C-alpha cells in the first residue's frame, strides 16, 4: 500500500539486500502522472546507497530490499511512504505519489 513493487524484468529471485549493504542502482523518478525529476541513468553514473545506514524514503527502502539483484522495478509510492505533506519543497510538492524505476545492478 504504502508502497508497490512491480516487475519490469526479474531478478535472480534469491539475493535480496540485507540491511547495512551497498546497493548499486540505476533510478528515474517521477512525479505520478507528472514530471521527471531525477535520474542516475541522465548522468550515466549508477547510485550507491547503504540500505538502512544511509536513510532514504520509506518506499523506497522498503522497494529496494523486495527487489532481487539484477531486478527492475517500478515503485509507486505514496506521499505517507515518500515526502508526505510538506513534499520536499523547491523539488516535490505535498502530497505527491511518486514512481521510481530501478534497477539493482550489483550488492557489495
Ligand atoms: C537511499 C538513501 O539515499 N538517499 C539520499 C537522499 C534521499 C532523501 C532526500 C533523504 C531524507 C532523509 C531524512 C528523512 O526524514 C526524509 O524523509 C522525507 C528523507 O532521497 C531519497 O530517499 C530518494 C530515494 C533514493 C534516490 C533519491 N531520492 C529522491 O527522492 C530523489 O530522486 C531526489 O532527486 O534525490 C536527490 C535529492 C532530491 C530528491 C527529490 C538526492 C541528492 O541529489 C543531489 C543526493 C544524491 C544527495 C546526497 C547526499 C549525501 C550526503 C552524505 C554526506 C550523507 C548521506 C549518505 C546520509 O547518510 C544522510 O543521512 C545523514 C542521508 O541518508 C542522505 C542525504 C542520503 C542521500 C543519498
Amino acid at each position: 500500500p504504502g508502497v508497490q513493487v512491480e516487475t519490469i524484468s526479474p531478478g535472480d529471485g534469491r539475493t535480496f539486500p540485507k540491511r547495512g549493504q551497498t546497493c548499486v542502482v540505476h533510478y528515474t523518478g517521477m512525479l505520478e502522472d507528472g514530471k521527471k525529476f531525477d535520474s542516475s541513468r541522465d548522468r550515466n553514473k549508477p547510485f550507491k546507497f547503504m540500505l538502512g545506514k544511509q536513510e532514504g524514503i520509506r518506499g523506497w527502502e522498503e522497494g529496494v530490499a523486495q527487489m532481487s539483484v539484477g531486478q527492475r522495478a517500478k515503485l509507486t509510492i505514496s506521499p505517507d511512504y515518500a515526502y508526505g505533506a510538506t513534499g520536499h519543497p523547491g523539488i516535490i510538492p505535498p502530497h505527491a505519489t511518486l514512481v521510481f524505476d530501478v534497477e539493482l545492478l550489483k550488492l557489495e
